[PDB]
C-alpha cells in the first residue's frame, strides 16, 4: 500500500493548486508553502510537493537553474535529483541549542540543487 | 505618509488595481508567508520599485480586511496598514539582490520587522 492512498489523496487537489500556481512565478520554498496545508506529516507534505513540482514541470512555464545557467532534466529526474538530498527531516537544529532551527522553506532557497526561473 | 512618493507612484497603484483581488484570492487561500507576497507580486513587472508598490499594497489590503496579522517574537503588534507600511520601508533593502546571493525574499524570510499570522475568516483561528 506505501503511499497510495496519499498519492490518491493529493490528486483530488492538484489541479486547484496547479491552476492557482500556474498563474505566478513561485520559488520552490513558496510551492512548499502552498502544499503546507494538506497534512501535519512531512512525508505525506514531500509526496505532495512532488507531485506539485512533475505537473509544473510537465506544463512548462517552471524551468530550473544553477550558478545561472538553466539546467535540464525530466520531470522524473527531477523528483530523483531533489529526493537524492532532500532534508530528513523538516527542521534540522541549530548546533546552539534553543536558537531557530534551519526550516525546509530555507533549505529550498539557499540548500537546493536548482532553484526556479522564468 | 510622503505624499511625494504616493504622487510618484500613483501610476503603477492604478495598473495594480486590476491584479488585486486575484492576488488576494490566491495569498488568502494558501496562508502564504510575507516572502512569497513579494513571489506573488514578481510577475508584475521587472522593475524593483514597481514590484515594491505592488507588494505594499496587497500588504495593506490584507491588512486592512483583518485576513493578516503581524507578529515578532511569537506575538502579534497591533498597527494599522500605513503603519506596518512605514515600518516596513524604513528598513526595505535598497535593491532586490544584495550587490557583490541575498535577495528580497529571503529578507522577508529572515530579517523582516515582523511575520505573517492569517486569521480564518470562517471563525477566525490564527495560523502561524
Amino acid at each position: 500500500l506505501n503511499n497510495h492512498d496519499v498519492h490518491k489523496r493529493y490528486q483530488d487537489r492538484l489541479e486547484e493548486d496547479v491552476e492557482f500556481t500556474i498563474n505566478y512565478e513561485l520559488p520552490l520554498s513558496c510551492l512548499w508553502s502552498t502544499i503546507k496545508d494538506f497534512s501535519s506529516d512531512f512525508e505525506e507534505k514531500t509526496e505532495a510537493f512532488f507531485i506539485l513540482f512533475k505537473e509544473l514541470l510537465r506544463r512548462g512555464h517552471l524551468k530550473l537553474q544553477r550558478d545561472g545557467q538553466i539546467i535540464g532534466h525530466t520531470p522524473e529526474e527531477w523528483e530523483q535529483i531533489f529526493r537524492e538530498v532532500w532534508p530528513e527531516y523538516e527542521i534540522e537544529p541549530n548546533p546552539l541549542p534553543g536558537y531557530a532551527p534551519f526550516d525546509i522553506g530555507m533549505w529550498l532557497t539557499v540548500e537546493a540543487p536548482a532553484y526556479a526561473v522564468w
